[PDB]
């Protein structure tokens, strides 16, 4: 029953994250008022999404965290990876949060960020607001990315290692700054 607690996990999540028990045990209720049977599905989460963004389409872009939150890939977001991706984002130290957003950027898991996977990335927030906006023509989507990833790109391969994306995000925030 996907709606109990058990102490199992709240020993494995005070390992793994800043959250108390009492914190986790409190957590633990709200998620039952948003997921009253304990598993969060995609379209579930893109739900949650909709109502949060009514004039644009968030389905791209929940549909990309959903992934990232979904440790396990089992299709589901239980509890227990509510909480470890809570605890990165809202409590996590620098090199925690920015490994998290190269989880998200690397769309494919293979271990980089590629520009198409960043132009990505822009796309659906952009979709999120629920605008595919005009620009001038050296404002464009992909020229703006353009020059972030070439400075982060140290070797210059038209690739990004979790180093240089994260190493170049400290020296610029905006990639994970738009995350939020
Ligand atoms: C205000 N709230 C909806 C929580 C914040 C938004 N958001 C989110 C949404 C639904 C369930 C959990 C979360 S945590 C989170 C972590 C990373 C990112 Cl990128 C977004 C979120
Ligand atoms: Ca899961
Ligand atoms: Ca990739
Ligand atoms: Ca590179």
């Amino acid at each position: 029953k996907n709606s109990k607690l058990k102490q199992d996990t709240i020993d494995r999540l005070t390992t793994d994250t800043y959250f108390t028990e009492k914190e986790i045990r409190q957590w633990h209720k709200g998620f039952l008022k948003d997921c009253p049977n304990g598993l969060l599905t995609e379209q579930g989460f893109i739900k949650i999404y909709k109502q949060f963004f009514p004039d644009g389409d968030p389905s791209k872009f929940a549909s990309l965290v959903f992934r990232v939150f979904d440790e396990n890939n089992d299709g589901a977001i239980e509890f227990e990876e509510f909480i470890r991706a809570l605890s990165i984002t809202s409590r996590g130290n620098l090199d925690e949060k920015l490994h998290w957003a190269f989880r998200l950027y690397d769309v494919d898991n293979d271990g980089y960020i590629t520009r198409e996977e960043m132009y990505n990335i822009v796309d659906a927030i952009y979709q999120m607001v629920g605008q595919q906006p005009q620009t001038e023509d050296e404002n464009t989507p992909q020229k703006r990315v353009d020059k972030i990833f070439d400075q982060m790109d140290k070797n210059h391969d038209d690739r990004l290692t979790l180093e240089e994306f994260r190493e170049g995000s400290k020296a610029d925030p905006r990639m994970v700054q738009a995350l939020s």
